[PDB]
């Protein structure tokens, strides 16, 4: 569906100011390339981060159509492109890379050690985004089939579904029967942690959260219990643990508290992933500053054979996020709700 | 026999480590008595005695040494799986044996050694470092054949921690990978040994001394940096800026964690395996690559150091050892302190 | 205590066990004496009563039985980790303990028992099968707190054994994988279930009887097939004809395996669990997918046992008992041979 | 199952929270308790309103002081309770070996301060949970086939002002008269217990024309609203003599002037009402000759199996709302804004 | 003692009994459970056995024997009328107890007893081929003080059926 000349889209233009909505031209889909119907576009805490960088330590980007969760159908073919046809759904796996390097030869493109230097950027991260009636893929490589899941159910999973299954996939061979892994934030992304944790292991689930409510939720998405977070979570999950020290600790909050949380209720020889982000926040991995073997690492998104189980995960209606939806004008005031944290789970804006 | 024997023993707290005569033990059911024949010393035994007193809880005292080698001397009851006179390694990190952890191989990380208050030969346990010792389970008896008892004494620390740290990754560094050595001392020496052996990894050594430099290319590294302000870039510009797969920092100090990070590759690791007091890695996003992995890595499992026996006897590993007599205990211990030890002192009685 | 106890045992070759009376055994240094709560019986029992005296050494007489539970109730000499009257389950594999195998948590696969004459308990050991029962060592022992016995016993085996066939190749079952399950019968059963709790593969079986079939789907299995000719079609149907990742053979047929080799998917694997003597996967070119890996499991480890308790205690593992006394051992003998019993048949003194 | 909610108070000056905690496993000597019902209380808010100041050594703590369930489990030795069995839990624990305790007033054990023995859900884990640990035996009061919804406010509501009655009851013959400041709440069950005991004349003060019209038809003889004008009205209705007893239950300075001008000659005020600061001025002059004053803690144990008597014998009839376990910080939240009719009661 | 227990079932149709190992029943309250000193076999069990899968109408498993002596293991919860270790005979065609027809002695022609589902012992009711028995009420248990068991045991079917046939 290429038939437009001119289309809709959201845009970052100017630093430190709110995005807006603009009338810019329908791309063309060079040689290799794809152009996708926009048919979902998903907000995130994300997308803040970058329209608060500061104008100071600002290069280049601008404009910037916005939007690193993508989802729609097959529009036109690029020259040479096979191995899609007009009309087939396919989620845009986020995190591109240079195909040609080592780690891009494993799958695991989202550590590609050329990206930075050939500056390759993500979707809606210094490429033109999801926010948008029509979209370019550089690859086909970067495109994975959905078949007829719901749209605006699958945007949300390339990354608040990639992003946390790649923490757990690191080190889901300790994850066997009677270990522990115990999952810190159940906002977005520890909301669908949770969920996976239950579908592919046979780990027991423990919740931390500051809110209430965000602890008798998790227990109802699978979490076998639940405390609060603070100076006591730590010994509140101890507690709960018969004091053995947790197998796993996902902190999809990464302040560090959350951290410190993480270091004393990790077990020997586990293993904590510093999820969420909060500048400034570390582990302190050092001799009797953290239980020995216990590894720590701040992952990165998703590789693609990753983002292509999440979908599996879906598809089998195994995962489910709290989605709220918008529309290409309602674009800026999506990404108002956003600041104010009054989105339960995930904005979706749908062309 | 002999109902006594010589043994070094650290016996007051902040005091030299002294000769002492005590009993001879025998062999409870289940445990093996050996007759030692090399003990080896290392700065871990340094670390402990500079424990203050302030921090002393029920301790001392000690006979020293986790460098545990030696001949099986007499079986207590029901011991069977050793004849006498068999040549054995004593594997140091002690477990229960009945957890998780321990029936997955990895004794080293027993869930409740802790808690029993099972503790390693020379840090808790009648040490090696005297005519006899007991050896609480067959469990912890590494046969070494033929190989030369002085050899094996370092092999069991030296050998077996840095061989651990690097087991860890092994899958990571396959042809085109760089693993970056910090510390080409008595660790750093046998890890590059052991990378060469077991890996097609390129290794990078560094280190503070001209000499330790020199050193670690005869023993395999392709190129050799000065540690310091410098050292991260010094080795970027050896990897053409691609930045290493692992960094194994046998120093372990805040400089050298530093430099770690500044050169380890995203989605490598770093591996924490010299103790300096309050040196950390700071583990945050744009504070480190991602996926880049830090651990502090604890001795080694007991198929690892039977693997080290067999590099070992393939004649792949190699210190430079020693040889002291039990009653140079002190003596060797006051050298070791001023680190005028190239390689590993060993006590031979 | 009394001095004697009954026994059921195979004390002539082409004979039926026998209740017998027997010493009762004490436990020497490093043994575990226990008081028998539950005997699981299996197929495997009728396997080696079946061998015919023509290829026959030794091993007579033999207390059946190579799933146990039980209590502690005499402790050996030097023995601790273990309280009087815990609640055990008996590791069937036993193994050497020092050879790198054992080493590892993989004393199923031990490189010397078969030097040592190290024999299994039920096969070549005083079985479980009896009111009182000796243990080799307490590395033998695995705690099943409050676990019913009668549920815990076939956990031993018809838990074990599949566990450890899925576990080597966990990794492949991943979201958006095909297992399919051949035999539903006992072992197969438990595999279905394991396959939900560890993975979140599709889970399809296969077998001949259909009230077998429709209750694989109620513990988890995502589709039906009859086993036959037509059974590969079927599969590769409901497939989309991409082909299984991993194929589950319990059965261990040649047509079952024939069946395997047809619908199994490349780079996939094939477990043979079950054994029919004489039948045997191909591998060879155009014979079996590329990559397509085929092992005949033996059992399982320790680590892999404590796991498969964990399942249990959690809620996760229901395998059907049928409970039967001491003196009607042979009486099950003869009704596991007919087919008669639902699930496990477990012997309870 | 080896884990239940809770409702805990986890840090000072924030809300209560349902968290997950450790199925406790009862002790030689102690008894688990399966909980049936645990009622709020101000009281509950008094503690979680201590600024961090006067705060060291609490959190986390299960609240909920006023616990009634059934046995569970018995501990080592612990015989005299079956299980099924339904039983109130006495709040004021004590040594169990001093002389107040012998004596058989453990409320006011000498020991306890010393010996950190505190109460359950003040101190020690409290009713609000699946379950619940309690330290022997002598701490239970069985219920029978009492109605634990009923039975829970009464481990305090009634305890407490029927403590504060029976310290003076030989005074309230008939031609006595009892003035029962603060109605809602405890003097609800304060009115019912006077008539039940006792035959004096019961005169209603408060604030609220509804809680006091609710008093008449509990047997309150009379009633007067609280204020300035509420000695003379009193004094009025005794015909100047003034009241043998005031229960004062609402604990305010206002309230306690109010007593100290209408109780009689070689009366009694009890001022049952916590106001911080709040209290009784007792000197020549300033207060009738003979009139004394005292602050009453909870209730004795054989107190409590009177309280229990009656509220079997349908003499005592609380307005309970009953709440869920889940429910516990919501209706923490809804007691704070005084929007509780009676006596909230959280069932897990 | 003895928490298991031999039996014989008809465990399913077109086939031969089976000697199964079932639980060892307990008397419910009005309930006596007997140690059984003999059951009888007769051409009746075998005419049931060769009902055809359609016709049958008991359901599987079903310890047989209804023909059934026994000795007074243990009482139910208010059942007197017996002590334990009592020799008694088992009453077959088991009814109501409540209708005319039972209020006359005739239960074995209770009107209720098809509606209400009661069955005899071995023919719809666990029967007396096993260790033990449980006999749903005490007005089914005919005393035979020292009468050989084996010897009573046809009595309850070979004896009974033509003496009310004659009577
Ligand atoms: N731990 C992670 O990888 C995260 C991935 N994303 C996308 C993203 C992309 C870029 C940034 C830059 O700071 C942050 C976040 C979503 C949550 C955290
Ligand atoms: N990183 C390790 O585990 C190392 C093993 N050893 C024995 C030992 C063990 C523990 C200590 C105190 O930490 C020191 C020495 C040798 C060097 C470091
Ligand atoms: N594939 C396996 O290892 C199985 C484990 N068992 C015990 C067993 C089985 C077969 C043998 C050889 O007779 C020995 C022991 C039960 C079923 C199969
Ligand atoms: N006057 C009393 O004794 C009261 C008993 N309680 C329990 C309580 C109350 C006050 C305290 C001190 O904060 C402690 C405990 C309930 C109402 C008032
Ligand atoms: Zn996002
Ligand atoms: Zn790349
Ligand atoms: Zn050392
Ligand atoms: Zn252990
Ligand atoms: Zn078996
Ligand atoms: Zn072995
Ligand atoms: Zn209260
Ligand atoms: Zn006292
Ligand atoms: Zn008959
Ligand atoms: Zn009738």
């Amino acid at each position: 569906v290429p038939r437009g000349s001119h289309m809709k889209a959201v845009q970052y233009t100017e630093i430190g100011s709110e995005p807006v909505v603009v009338d810019i031209p329908t791309p063309t889909p060079g040689p290799g390339e794809i152009l996708l119907k926009v048919t979902a576009a998903g907000l995130c805490h994300s997308d803040i981060f970058v329209m608060d960088m500061p104008a100071a330590q600002y290069a280049y980007g601008l404009p910037l159509t916005l939007g690193h969760e993508g989802v729609g159908t097959v529009a036109e073919l690029g020259e040479g492109v096979t191995g899609f046809g007009v009309g087939d759904a396919v989620a845009v796996y986020g995190p591109w890379g240079c195909g040609a390097c080592h780690a891009c030869a494993r799958g695991r493109e989202n550590y590609c050690t050329r990206a930075a230097d050939l500056g390759i950027t993500p979707p809606g991260l210094g490429s033109p985004g999801s926010m948008a009636e029509y979209m370019i893929v550089d690859s086909a490589r970067h495109l994975v089939p959905i078949g007829d899941l719901d749209p605006v159910a699958a945007a949300p999973l390339t990354d608040a579904g990639l992003t946390p299954y790649h923490a757990i996939s690191r080190v889901l061979p300790l994850l066997g029967p009677g270990s522990t892994a115990v999952v810190i934030g159940v906002g977005g992304l520890g909301h669908v942690g949770i969920q996976i944790l239950r579908a592919v292991s046979a780990a027991r689930v423990i919740a931390v959260d500051l809110d209430d409510d965000r602890l008798a939720l998790a227990r109802e998405v699978g979490a076998d219990a639940a405390v609060k977070s603070g100076a006591g979570a730590a010994d509140a999950i101890r507690e709960l643990t018969g004091g053995q020290g947790a197998t796993a600790v996902f902190d999809f909050v990464g302040a560090q508290s959350t951290i410190d949380t993480a270091q004393q209720v990790v077990a020997v020889d586990g293993h904590i992933s510093v999820v969420g982000i909060h500048a400034g926040a570390h582990a302190k991995v050092g001799f009797f500053m953290i239980p020995f073997g216990a590894s720590v690492v701040t992952p990165y998104w998703g590789t693609r054979s990753e983002l292509m189980e999440v979908v599996a995960l879906a598809r089998a209606g195994r995962l489910d996020i709290h989605t709220e939806t918008f529309t290409l004008d309602e674009g800026p005031a999506a990404y108002r709700r956003l600041r104010e944290g009054s989105i339960r789970g995930r904005g979706v804006v749908v062309p």
